[PDB]
């Protein structure tokens, strides 16, 4: 007949779905599915953690279709060739989709769309994981913001979306229908082993649109409140966990502004008011950096401004491996490396010290760490990732005058009692907290944890010099 299919990419959910729900009110033979690409599955910045997460959430996908009435149908290929080869042989009535905010999806969707036009077929493509898409915020001349701030106060007063219905009594596809695409599909999910992949290391909140809406709602109904100052400590576990169920779409964007707008109505504390409204701005930031990818493209090949596409980078390959490996010398960054590489996630304030590090201390072209941190986060999100490594730099958006984080200071500050060091790094809970913030740690004391790889006031003196040297040489 004429079915209309879905195709998920990272919106792996049934509910609130902004291409799905559009495509449910057009027909109810709603057919989902999902390619395995190889140039994703295959990259050498896929990192296993993310491959395990989202294995799991197309595990739970397969059934909220059959139980709305239809199937997943799963492909393994090129997409600009089998997508449009399985509509034709399905004769779609339309392709649907949400859109994407990267170059290689963008690029790709491009390429799907002209097929399906050359083959007869519609292509209707959706905007979803943001609250506002990037053409509807602009400013007053109609151009994108590379600024944070007047991009907040625009983004703020825009009218909020709410969730959309989650599609139901599906139609599923006939045998006839089904023996026409039988070539084209996988007869089943492959398991992550049988994919290449092995990951035992846990997540910061259990795969699938189930355990994503359950964490959402936890959080919203109590450590929400507190968000603020919570959120700044390595320690605590203050803070929502979602990032991996945002970044595939096991959770909707619209679910989780809502859930923390009737948190903020419910509650009746001032600051349980602002910890909320600090959580939500998260929300935005997310949305900044997403809509300056999408509109500034370039951000991903690296240093966005003039200056540092010059930037004079030291690149000791032995400095970055001692990095990788957590093996520093300096607690506070070695206990962050070892979280990201054992549970696939690391603490924001402790992206932010081992980011600045990299780039300040040990004076490594921070895309060797957007690298590793795309090879090893369950959450890695381009739009994000690329934001926050632009940031230790001051080398893309809302650019801030230059600085250099001590890890000492940092250490101090937000692990003040070293509880979140001793975690990660078992092997030091005999030293006192006070050497674990200083990194002086004496060496009998230290057993086999090495010393400072650098001397941070050395290096920081290194990169000032190289920064003032090329400041004056343009
Ligand atoms: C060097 C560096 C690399 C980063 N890499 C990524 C990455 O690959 N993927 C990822 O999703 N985030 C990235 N972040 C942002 C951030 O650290 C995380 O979103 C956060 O650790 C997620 O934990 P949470 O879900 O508990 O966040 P919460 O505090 O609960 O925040 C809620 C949601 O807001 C969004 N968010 C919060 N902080 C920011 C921000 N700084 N920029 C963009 N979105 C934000 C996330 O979607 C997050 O799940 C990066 C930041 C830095 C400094």
């Amino acid at each position: 007949a004429a079915p209309i299919l879905f195709w998920h990419r990272r919106d792996l959910r049934l509910s609130d779905n902004i291409g799905l729900a559009a495509a449910r009110a057009q027909s109810a033979q709603l057919i989902g599915l999902f390619c395995l690409d190889p140039q994703i599955l295959q990259s050498a910045d896929m990192a296993p953690a993310r491959v395990a997460y989202l294995q799991g959430c197309l595990q739970e996908l397969q059934q909220r279709y059959q139980q709305a009435g239809s199937r997943l149908l799963l492909l393994q290929g090129d997409p600009q060739h089998l997508i449009p080869q399985l509509a034709q042989q399905l004769q779609a009535e339309a392709v649907y989709w949400n859109q994407d905010i990267e170059p290689y999806g963008r690029d790709r969707d491009g390429q799907v769309a002209a097929a399906l036009k050359t083959a007869g077929i519609r292509a209707v493509q959706l905007w979803d994981q943001l609250l506002h898409s990037p053409d509807q915020i602009l400013s007053g001349s109609g151009n994108p913001y590379s600024v944070y701030g007047p991009f907040w106060k625009n983004w703020q007063a825009q009218p909020k979306p709410t969730p959309v219905a989650t599609p139901t009594e599906l139609v599923d596809l006939s045998p006839e229908q089904l023996t026409a695409i039988a070539p084209l599909l996988l007869s089943e999910l492959p398991t992550l082993k049988q994919l290449g992949f092995d990951w035992d290391g846990g997540f910061p909140v259990e795969p699938g649109e189930t355990a994503a809406i359950a964490r959402l709602q936890e959080f919203c109904d109590r450590a929400i409140a507190d968000y603020d100052p919570q959120r700044n400590f390595p320690a605590e576990a203050g803070t929502s966990g979602l990032s991996p169920a945002l970044k595939f779409g096991a959770i909707g964007i619209r679910q989780a502004w809502q859930a923390a707008s009737a948190a903020h109505a419910l509650s009746r504390s001032d600051e349980a008011r602002n910890s909320i409204r600090v959580w939500q701005q998260e929300l935005a930031w997310r949305e900044f950096y997403q809509h300056a990818l999408y509109h500034f493209p370039s951000l991903a090949d690296g240093p966005y401004r003039s200056l540092w596409q010059q930037f004079p980078w030291e690149n000791r390959e032995a400095l970055f491996t001692a990095w990788t490996q957590a093996q520093t010398g300096y607690p506070i960054v070695d206990a962050a490396m070892r979280q990201l590489t054992e549970t696939g996630w690391m603490h924001n304030r402790c992206r932010m010290i081992v980011a600045s590090f990299l780039t300040k201390d040990l004076i490594i072209d921070w895309r060797r760490g957007e690298q590793f941190f795309m090879q090893h986060l369950v959450d890695g999100d381009l739009a994000a990732n690329n934001g926050g490594w632009q940031w230790s730099a001051s080398s893309g958006m809302d650019p801030k005058p230059l600085r250099i984080f001590n890890p000492a200071s940092q250490a101090k500050k937000f692990d003040a009692t070293a509880t979140y060091i001793k975690r990660w790094l078992p092997e030091l809970r005999h030293v006192h907290p006070k050497d674990l913030i200083s990194g002086e740690i004496t060496p009998i004391e230290r057993r086999g944890y090495p010393a400072p790889i650098v001397n941070h006031n050395l290096r920081q003196k290194q990169f000032k010099a190289l920064y003032n040297q090329l400041k004056a040489a343009i």
